[PDB]
């Protein structure tokens, strides 16, 4: 028992982070077969940040421009292409480490593992989520572009994220593989604000069920309401609206507890209309509401990778 | 900028785990050099394991009674030795996949990396702080025996914990790679409390530099105070006693921010003494005390490994 913000194993994403330099420019990149992956802004200046045309600066550029280093393998760079906010630089030599892969767009309200990296190495693995406003909360560093967030399914390598950069405000914005950014966001130094984002209300329950399941129950009550009731409640205090397919998805925790979603629903009522009193939740202050439904039948499960 | 509770990149961990089978317990195992290491009650069946005479259990047991498995390979045993609680595995074959690494001791309130693993199957990775009694507050399930913690510097890893038990509160007990528990627990299911635990002061205040740094900085206040004095308000309210010691390690820190560590000592005596009046630090409702000022300075750099 116990229940913790937890990664996913790392090992298969770090043999694949390379460093790629263009000119004074250095940062991450992503080595699977023989393509390596970074963000397209690696090409840029200083100046040329506030618009730049990334066009006019790929064409200034040749293969031997990237310089790309697995550790100290030097990779020889036989081709580039841009497709939207990502470079791919076609590589001679396949990565004898590029594991199961694939890439996915992962929906607001999802999780993911993320692996910081510097100048091509590997520095920490932490959890989080896709922001409804498609921001992450994460812990990056000017250098920390181009790492990668990640799933993993058996021996299956997920990646949906590659970091690109971060907001005034301290939240951080990225793409997909294919170079497609999450959100209105886009690679110029120009003022672009995140809309309001919101508590991802079905990630909020599936954390009451991890709690019951270790034994964190005083929150329970014996009171029921309705979806609409309920989703009146979520309005006033900036929740996500509850669905029906949210409430399927809750449907084996549901099951393995025996409380019914509409019953943790009226906990969870209480709790926004009366905060906390002062105790804790699975040692927290606050409501959470970066566990999935999966993850949380993941780590009272016992499942490996 | 940003702050994650953060972990050691696993790979060079990952690599290490094996399945060990004795008789009917599988259980984790650490495979390095031409050793595997793994808890010793791997040789226990349900009863005997209420007083089990190891030296007894062991003595039934031949070098081919013990299965070791690294993915689908099957290692040769040669040799079986018992180390404290830990049982030493000799295999004919060297770990192609060890790493530079020592096995160390790690101090109450220091932090450390875990993989938890299933089967021999790495499952997820979390950070957690070995707590003043010598308890960790783990997320472990039933096969998670001979998971290990581990801390990485540059290409060492240092493995300090290796998994044991899980006692009825719910907290977790294990050993270092030498076989020796932290704490006053012994490998028998009989009644073994922990002490009383407390606060890591000195985590709380690294983390309240590592706030100052992010920009929340509401806490600040235009009071100080003197170790003797916040060291009567920590022990009202369960905080280990501040030193000298610890002061001089929050050093950086304090150049850093240009906050003296009596002035933020001051912050923490307004904080302990009147809550947080439902605000938030980093993101907390309540005060961390799992990050060490080491921690704080690594995250809030940049370094890699
Ligand atoms: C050359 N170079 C550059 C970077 C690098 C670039 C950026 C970065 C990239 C682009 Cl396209 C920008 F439009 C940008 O404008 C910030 C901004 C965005 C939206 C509205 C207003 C503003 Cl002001 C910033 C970055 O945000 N970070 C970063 C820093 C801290 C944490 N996370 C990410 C790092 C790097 O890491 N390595 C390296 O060599
Ligand atoms: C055969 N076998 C056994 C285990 C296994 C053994 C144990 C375990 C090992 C020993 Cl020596 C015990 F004295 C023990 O008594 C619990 C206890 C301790 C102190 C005071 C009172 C009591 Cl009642 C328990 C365990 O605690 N866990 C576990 C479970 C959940 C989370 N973390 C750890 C697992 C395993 O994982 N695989 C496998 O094959």
């Amino acid at each position: 028992s116990g229940f913790r913000k937890m990664a996913f194993p790392s090992g298969k994403v770090e043999g694949c982070m390379v460093q790629v330099t263009c000119g004074t420019t250095t940062l991450n990149g992503l080595w699977l077969d023989d393509v390596v992956y970074c963000p397209r802004h690696v090409i840029c200046t200083s100046e040329d940040m506030f618009n730049p045309n990334y066009e006019d600066l790929l064409i200034r550029k040749s293969n031997h421009n990237f310089l790309v280093q697995a550790g100290n393998v030097q990779l020889r760079v036989i081709g580039h292409s841009m497709q939207n906010c990502v470079l791919k630089l076609k590589v001679d030599t396949a990565n004898p480490k590029t594991p199961k892969y694939k890439f996915v767009r992962i929906q607001p309200g999802q999780t993911f593992s993320v692996l910081a990296c510097y100048n091509g190495s590997p520095s920490g693995v932490y959890q989080c989520a896709m922001r409804p406003n498609f921001t992450i909360k994460g812990s990056f560093l000017n250098g920390s572009c181009g790492s990668v967030g990640f799933n993993i399914d058996y021996d299956c390598v997920s990646f949906c994220y590659m970091h690109h950069m971060e907001l005034p405000t301290g939240v951080h914005a990225g793409t997909d593989l294919e170079g497609n950014f999450y959100g209105p966001f886009v690679d110029r130094q120009t003022a672009q604000a995140a809309g309001t984002d919101t508590t991802i209300t079905v990630n909020v329950l599936a954390w009451l069920y991890a709690a019951v399941i270790n034994g964190d129950r005083w929150f329970l009550n014996r009171f029921t309401t309705t979806l609409n009731d309920f989703n009146l409640v979520a309005m006033k205090y900036n929740y996500e609206p509850l669905t029906q397919d949210h409430v399927d998805i809750l449907g084996p925790l549901s099951a393995q507890t025996g409380i019914a979603v509409l019953d943790m629903c009226a906990s969870l009522k209480e709790l926004l209309q009366n905060g906390m009193n002062g105790r804790t939740i699975l040692g927290s202050a606050l409501l959470e509401d970066e566990f999935t439904p999966f993850d949380v039948v993941r780590q009272c499960s016992g499942v490996t990778f």
